[PDB]
């Protein structure tokens, strides 16, 4: 362990479900400091890898705050899991019926994001629809401001079991480089609870290994973004727990 303590397994099946390249499907409705916007999603998730590829497009405009800022809220049931861990997978074992994605994100010396989502199939597809509300931000901040630049770092996701409600909470910062040549922070809080009654995972500590890499589409005349992404589950010793 190392921030909570598992309380035993029991329930694969949603496994079965990511044996395969699984299309993805993003949807966000946000509200930022009164400034309303869309965005969609669409792409593809290969879990056997980690790996999972999306262009998202802002349809409602431009977007109001750097596309950076929002990689963490546009599907970690795609990280790839050894088979040592295989019983601390919560993601998959919460599908078809999914789970709640919950986060507050606080950008320091600024306004913050308040988030919650539902990541579950829908027909073949893993549908992670969201609504973001974002308060208290500086118009002339690093934010509203664009001041940050279109590129992203490699971070580490520590997740820990929440039996008391039958799920995962993990807790991460996020480094943003800005223009400037500064660093804007971003304390992220994250709680995930199934949407099912089945039995879930609840895992024993561990961590998620997030590599990530931004672009652009020439033939794109909408403000977008195209991310690619690795993720893959560690720092879990063999036959055990902690």
């Amino acid at each position: 362990t190392g921030s909570r303590h598992h309380h035993h397994h029991h329930s694969r099946k949603g496994e079965e479900l990511f044996t395969g390249v699984v299309p993805i499907l993003v949807e966000l409705d946000g509200d930022v400091n009164g400034h309303k916007f869309s965005v969609s999603g669409e792409g593809e998730g290969d879990a056997t890898y980690g790996k999972l590829t999306l262009k998202f497009i802002c349809t409602t405009g431009k977007l109001p705050v750097p596309w950076p800022t929002l990689v963490t809220t546009f599907v970690q049931c795609f990280s790839r899991y050894p088979d040592h861990m295989k019983r601390h997978d919560f993601f998959k074992s919460a599908m078809p019926e999914g789970y709640v994605q919950e986060r507050t994100i606080s950008f320091k010396d600024d306004g913050n994001y308040k988030t919650r989502a539902e990541v579950k199939f829908e027909g073949d597809t893993l549908v992670n629809r969201i609504e973001l509300k974002g308060i208290d931000f500086k118009e002339d901040g690093n934010i509203l401001g664009h001041k940050l630049e279109y590129n992203y770092n490699s971070h580490n996701v520590y997740i820990t079991a929440d039996k008391q409600k039958n799920g995962i909470k993990a807790n991460f910062k996020i480094r943003h480089n800005i223009e400037d040549g500064s660093v804007q922070l971003a304390d992220h809080y994250q709680q995930n609870t199934p949407i099912g009654d089945g039995p879930v995972l609840l895992p024993d500590n561990h961590y998620l290994s997030t590599q990530s890499a931004l672009s652009k589409d020439p033939n794109e005349k909408r403000d977008h973004m195209v991310l690619l992404e690795f993720v893959t589950a560690a720092g879990l010793v063999p036959r055990g727990t902690g």
